[PDB]
């Protein structure tokens, strides 16, 4: 686990996604249970909010284990394969 990376891989993934995509996201996103700190997700924020930005979001709220397997499931919800599975190998490393 890092610390720069790990908001990297969240950017990364998010700016390869982002054009038309975020928007999709970020609906994605409110469609799931928010779970109590999600529950108040600074929507004026993702809003305006393109990938980097958008990343910066979830850090904000949750922590990394949550984000980690979070980030994922929208891509999966996406259909995103290829660079869901790069956040796989990278945002989720399953350690410890």
């Amino acid at each position: 686990m890092t610390s720069p990376q790990l908001e990297w891989t969240l950017q990364t993934l998010l700016e390869q996604l982002n054009e038309d995509e975020l928007k999709s996201f970020k609906s994605l996103l409110w469609a799931f249970p928010l779970e109590d700190v999600l529950q108040k997700t600074p929507w004026s924020e993702v809003e305006e909010a393109d990938g980097k930005k958008l990343a910066e979001i979830l850090v904000n709220t949750s922590s990394e284990n949550w984000i980690r397997n979070a980030t994922v499931n929208i891509l999966e919800e996406m259909n995103l394969t290829e660079l869901c599975k790069m956040a796989k190998a990278e945002m989720m490393e399953d350690g410890q």
